[PDB]
């Protein structure tokens, strides 16, 4: 068995501490070990996202648009999680795709079939407007030609939508498949568990202070890093069974998890945050039908 | 005579402290006072800008590329200062129309005859590599399309030329012309001396540290405030005869210039600020055949 000690998982990309020369042949190595295994990635991701925004007083009150949202089943999760916490949010799915039935019959969440342009953005705006924005993107046409036109057109959501914070899919482009440096917005490069056994994607959290808008440069060679500390990260620490981690389940997505977990807030008091933790998972996996 | 006494002139935007509604009737008023006084703004603020990138010690060994350069006559004053300093810089001015004949004959610069696009910037790009870039811009088409075409080029020179600084035209269109919001560089918003009578045209200096770039949202109300405040600028402040200022020319304007020069580095020593003030500016003037 692979057993380790850890302090703490490394909960952003920044912290990754090695790197590991990409091989190939892991492509053809099985990418997922849960059911729904992608939509627990993305509640868990959102939930600290969320969670965080909660924390710096800017969720209540907000009205989320989240684009790229179907079928978006983990999102009615997310929902019943602050709505049963007295928050105050709207919610606004839109997606050429349809939406899971279970987030239909609620005033609060607005179902639109759409794909989003420029223009369009630009009409929601309008009618959002003089709601605070909170953007969530996880659009996907890939090429990296693909890549680059998800990410131009995520950079044109926050400069219509105007958002108090966003959470953008971020993945970069393949070094031996670059085409042009181009620029992301600033913000915390989160890593997120149980996500595919070799993926190389992340969520970009950012939150917007002043009129302000901070863009960073991706070069080739930035490209070369996310690629070897990504697979490091794939490769050795999450094949980890982390032992001095007392817990039903000691795999590293685990253990991870239960760091993202452990910031959610509940009504329920606990007498312990392995209690809390616990209880949220056990919670997140009935609703997903995870066993 | 509209006389004052005054500390220091408005170097930037920001320092303007009053406002005042703008009279269209001002735009049938004289616009300049002086022959050449176009090519006597820009060398004034180019010099100013240049001499802070010395400061800093970023000018020496870069390649400065002008964009929007012809005729270009003060560039040749320019180009001579430095050179004469003992900086090493290499000029590079790209324009669709013909650049002034003095500029021709000189190794270290390079006139190109072409209208720069997004795809051009990538090849002259790739070919100054790996030379550091100071970008000047000076490009014009206006209607408030107009502008935000140029200034949507202005974002795509920094973000594919990677400048280590940059000085951009910026002039913000009116507010009862206004379109659409849009995102400019951070950078100071310096003021001209000599700018035509009432101009609402400033010059947005950069610098550039990392690899992060800032932008800074402009909306109809920026538009409305820049208005008043360039009005106010215009119609009292430009005006005045500043009666403390002891030097040839009291009118505001000098007093201004005067501020700018005393910031430029010279071969000759001189006992005052004023002795050298005086002598940059008889020199300028001399050259523009200013009388
Ligand atoms: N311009 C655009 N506007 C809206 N959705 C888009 C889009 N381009 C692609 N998409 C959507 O991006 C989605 C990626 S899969 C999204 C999964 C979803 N976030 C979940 O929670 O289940 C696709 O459904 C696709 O239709
Ligand atoms: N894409 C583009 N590339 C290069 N020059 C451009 C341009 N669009 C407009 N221009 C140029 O912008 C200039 C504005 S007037 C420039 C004056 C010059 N800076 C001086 O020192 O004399 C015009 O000459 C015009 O041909
Ligand atoms: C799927 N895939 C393809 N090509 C790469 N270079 C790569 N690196 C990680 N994953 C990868
Ligand atoms: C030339 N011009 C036209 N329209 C305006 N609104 C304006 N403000 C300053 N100058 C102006």
């Amino acid at each position: 068995m692979d057993v380790v000690s850890l302090d703490k998982p490394f909960m952003y990309f920044e912290e990754i501490d090695n790197e590991l020369d990409y091989e190939p042949e892991s492509a053809n190595e099985v990418a997922k070990k849960l059911p729904y295994q992608g939509q627990l990635k993305l509640l868990l991701g959102e939930l600290f996202f969320l969670s965080k925004l909660q924390r710096h007083g800017i969720l209540d009150g907000a009205t989320v648009v989240y684009i790229g949202s179907a079928p978006g089943t983990h999102i009615r999760y997310l929902r019943d999680h602050f709505y049963n916490l007295g928050v105050i949010i709207k919610w606004m799915l839109i997606d050429g795709r349809h939406h899971d039935p279970i987030l239909n019959g609620l005033r609060d969440v607005t179902l639109v079939t759409r794909f989003v342009d420029e223009e369009y953005l630009r009409s929601i705006k309008k009618q959002l407007h003089p709601s605070k924005i909170i953007l969530i993107s996880d659009v996907r046409s890939p090429s990296t030609a693909d890549l680059l036109s998800n990410y131009a057109l995520q950079n044109v959501m926050i400069s219509i939508l105007n958002p108090v914070a966003s959470s953008l899919k971020w993945r970069c482009p393949f070094p031996d498949q670059w085409i042009k440096d181009f620029y992301i917005p600033h913000g915390n490069k989160m890593l997120q568990p149980f996500a595919p056994s070799y993926s190389a994607e992340m969520r970009l959290l950012s939150i917007y202070t002043g009129e302000n808008m901070r863009l960073t440069r991706v070069t080739k060679s930035d490209a070369v890093n996310y690629e070897k500390k990504m697979y490091y990260l794939n490769k050795i620490v999450r094949n980890k069974v982390v032992v001095n981690f007392d817990y039903p389940n000691q795999e590293y997505d685990y253990f991870h998890m239960y760091f993202m977990l452990r910031t959610v807030y509940c009504n329920k008091t606990f007498p312990t945050t392995k209690a809390k933790v616990l209880f949220l998972q056990q919670s997140i996996f009935r609703f997903l039908n995870i066993p």
